């Protein structure tokens, strides 16, 4: 198994790491900031220092084109992507696709979702028991973002168990063949759904994008259109959930911060920014490929290598954030790499923040006696190189507020 080199040995992507990766991240930052991880499916490098991570995001030698892993005499005949999602592309196709979908995620559009997000959260809360067992992950944190993405896109509620199963396999330590099969089912499902939508459109996003694609296939191809639906669905199932889970947990394990929020509920948006920093939901950005040799902190990563940008690590770098290990919901937030940086910066950043403050804010308002129903040490985390997220969170809700 892998451990940090230097003065302190901490497990890496195994052992104690899943439970609490933060000491390992700190030892990487201090003593091995540009680290090659000899992982089972092949070596992946990891950058953990804030100044390196933030700049890496705008360094074009750090490419999304997986063909950089091939020698040139092998690249000609290969597709640009395994599936034509914009997150797996460089300009110009990235630029074109992002500009197109960005038109549907304008500031005004996402905000007008607040009354509905609030109904959804309020309905979930009303349905939770006072003292019987609750998994706050499956019953609350998971539900909000998934209902929202289904409504935004126009995804049948009756198919929710099929595509949430597919989506989670793609995001965790599943075997590469399992991921391929899940992606296959998700592509076919969404392809068939789009075919049905042509015949009966609705007013939600997938119909709108299908119409753009119908009108102008060079702006958005059919395959690009399915890939976009796939990406938006997976983001709606596997990200915000862990903002909610990690942020709730931060408050449950920090009484002082929970009390400040109780006394000023308007601290919630500042609190959300602090949760995104303190326990980043996307722990490592999806992989980049070195198109040429790059040098960061005195270490050269050769051309052709796979590279993770360590967001959870960088967001606790004391060179950037004083007392990075302290949870302080009152910080005036700025910077941060939890939503990425540059051209691929999170498309759903406004949506995620809104879902987070609504879900966490309304939860603690409604159930001011919420508590964990197990010891902190008993919490099980998912094994993922992409997310920092609880598997389940046993809680006791307590009485509704009067
Ligand atoms: C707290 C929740 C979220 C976190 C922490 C997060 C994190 C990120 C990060 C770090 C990136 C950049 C990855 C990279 O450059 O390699 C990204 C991109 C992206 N995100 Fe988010 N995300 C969240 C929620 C959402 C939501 C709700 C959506 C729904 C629309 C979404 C959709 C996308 C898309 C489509 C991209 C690709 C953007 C592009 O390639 O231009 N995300 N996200
Ligand atoms: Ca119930
Ligand atoms: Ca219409
Ligand atoms: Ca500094």
């Amino acid at each position: 198994a892998l451990t940090t080199t230097g003065t302190e040995q901490h497990d890496l992507f195994s052992g104690t790491f899943w439970q609490n990766p933060h000491p390992a991240y700190a030892a990487l930052r201090a003593e091995d900031p540009v680290r090659k991880l000899a992982l089972p499916d092949g070596p992946v490098w990891l950058l953990t220092r804030y100044a390196d991570v933030r700049e890496a995001f705008v360094d074009p030698r750090l490419s999304k084109d997986w063909r950089h892993r091939l020698p040139e005499d092998q690249r000609a005949d290969m597709p640009a992507t395994p599936t034509p999602m914009m997150i797996l592309m460089d300009p110009p196709d990235h630029t074109r696709l992002r500009k197109l979908v960005g038109r549907s995620f304008t500031v005004r559009r996402m905000n007008e979702l607040e009354p509905r997000i609030t109904e959804i959260a309020d309905g979930l809360l009303a349905g939770l028991p006072t003292d019987g067992p609750v998994d706050l992950m499956r019953e609350y944190a998971f539900q909000i973002p998934v209902q929202v993405i289904c409504e935004l896109l126009g995804l049948p509620a009756e198919d929710r168990d099929d595509f949430s199963a597919w989506s989670s396999v793609l995001v965790d330590d599943s075997p590469a063949d399992d991921k391929n099969a899940a992606m296959g089912k998700l592509h076919g499902y969404l392809s068939d759904l789009l075919e049905r939508k042509r015949t009966e459109p609705d007013d939600a996003l997938l119909s709108s994008l299908l119409a753009v694609s119908d009108m102008d296939g060079d702006r958005l191809s059919q395959e690009e259109l399915v890939a976009m639906a796939m990406l938006l669905l997976i983001a709606g199932h596997e990200t915000t959930v862990n903002l909610i889970g990690n942020g709730v947990l931060a408050l449950l394990t920090h009484p002082d911060q929970r009390k400040l929020l109780a006394e000023d509920p308007s601290l919630i948006s500042s609190a959300v920014e602090e949760f995104l920093r303190f326990d980043s939901p996307v722990s490592q950005a999806p992989i980049r490929f070195t198109a040429e040799d790059v040098t960061y902190s005195g270490v050269t990563i050769p051309a052709g290598e796979m590279v993770m940008l360590g967001l959870a690590a960088a967001n606790r770098d004391a060179d950037w954030m004083p007392e990075p290990d302290r949870l302080d919901i009152t910080r005036d937030a700025s910077g941060g790499v939890f939503f990425g940086h540059g051209i691929h910066f999170c498309l759903g950043a406004q949506l995620a923040r809104l879902e987070g403050r609504v879900a966490i804010g309304r939860l603690f308002a409604d159930r001011p006696e919420l508590a964990l129903a197990v010891g902190l040490d008993e919490l099980v985390y998912r094994r993922s190189t992409l997310v920092r997220g609880l598997s389940r969170m046993p809680v006791t809700m307590g009485p509704r507020s009067a």
